[PDB]
């Protein structure tokens, strides 16, 4: 009946005690309790949990792909959702966002220009750059300047822009703060939406968050993997990688799953949004998102016999590996 859940610093290990310590003043004995295991980092947590020193760890997207890889073989288990109950979101959409009828698909992209939210972010950068790797002009490595090389001039907030200056073009100096107006998401929206660029990588959310009516969306368009376009309504049947927000993972053989989500369940149930005033799972003296990311509303237990790479995306995957892998 004992979950040890692994924590990645000392504000983390804190609330685990601390939510471990109001579960007992809770439960029956008979009932999941936590253990409070404490490692450096999400790749110790991963280590320890395939080694049997821990259970269960929550984690971002590429830590998920991390976590399934051998020898680690962790499996996605539950989920936080956020939203609500009737419409709970799970996963946020890596979105490329255009003008109307700008005739150019995604196999098109070369010699655009781009507004990104910030090199290194999934949506705005590693996947849309990954998806596109292979079709980067060569030389590849490095990264920044066969992107600066594809396209005929961008915005990439936190770019090196002293040695690949193309890169700053739409955003002199790359500025990674919101001192640069193209900054984050807001900033890639202002960067297509001002004309500066052709194309926006952004989340889904993003142009919803910038546009009051459909009116104003529809003055914009969504460019699918299949190479064709669709209304920026359409993000779920035309986005470029399906993202889990945060997810709990367990060891697939022996991951104890099952008294996993017993513990979440009951969990959210007694200390979920607005449950409880004496403990509240999103959130903490200690930190923001320590564990379960603050903004979460719950749980959801993820499908049955869920394969990792299944619940990434084809696509993340693909991106992933060739960032990871530069093979082409």
């Amino acid at each position: 009946k004992t979950v040890r859940w692994c924590a990645v610093s000392e504000h983390e290990a804190t609330k685990c005690q601390s939510f471990r310590d109001h579960m007992k003043s809770v439960i029956p004995s008979d009932g999941p309790s936590v253990a409070c295991v404490k490692k450096a980092s999400y790749l110790d947590c991963i280590r320890a949990i395939a080694a049997n020193e821990a259970d269960a760890v929550t984690l971002d997207a590429g830590l998920v792909y991390d976590a399934y890889l051998a020898p680690n073989n962790l499996k996605p288990v539950v989920a936080e959702f956020y939203g609500s109950k009737e419409d709970p979101q799970t996963f946020y959409y890596a979105v490329a966002v255009v003008k109307k009828d700008s005739g150019f698909q995604m196999n098109q992209l070369r010699g655009k220009k781009s507004c990104h939210t910030g090199l290194g972010r999934s949506a705005g950068w590693n996947i849309p750059i990954g998806l596109l790797y292979c079709d980067l002009p060569e030389p590849r490595k490095p990264l920044e300047k066969a992107v600066a090389n594809f396209f005929s001039g961008s915005c990439a907030p936190c770019a090196d822009g002293t040695d690949f200056p193309q890169l700053c073009q739409l955003c002199p100096g790359c500025g990674c703060s919101t001192l640069n107006q193209y900054f984050g998401y807001s900033g890639a929206f202002k960067c297509l939406k001002d004309g500066a660029g052709d194309v926006a990588f952004v989340k889904h959310s993003t142009i919803f968050e910038n546009l009051a009516n459909k009116a104003d969306r529809d003055q914009y368009e969504l460019l699918c993997l299949d190479n064709t376009r669709k209304p920026v309504d359409e993000y779920k049947d035309c986005h470029l990688a399906q993202v889990p927000s945060h997810t709990v993972v367990a060891r697939s053989m022996g991951g104890k799953e099952d008294l996993i989500w017993e513990l979440l369940n009951q969990a959210q149930e007694h200390f979920g949004k607005d449950k409880s005033k004496e403990f509240q799972l999103f959130s903490s003296p200690h930190g923001k998102d320590l564990l379960f990311k603050d903004s979460a509303h719950g749980f959801l237990k993820v499908p049955p016999r869920m394969d990792a790479k299944m619940y990434l995306g084809y696509e993340y995957v693909t991106a992933i590996r060739n960032l990871r892998e530069g093979t082409c």
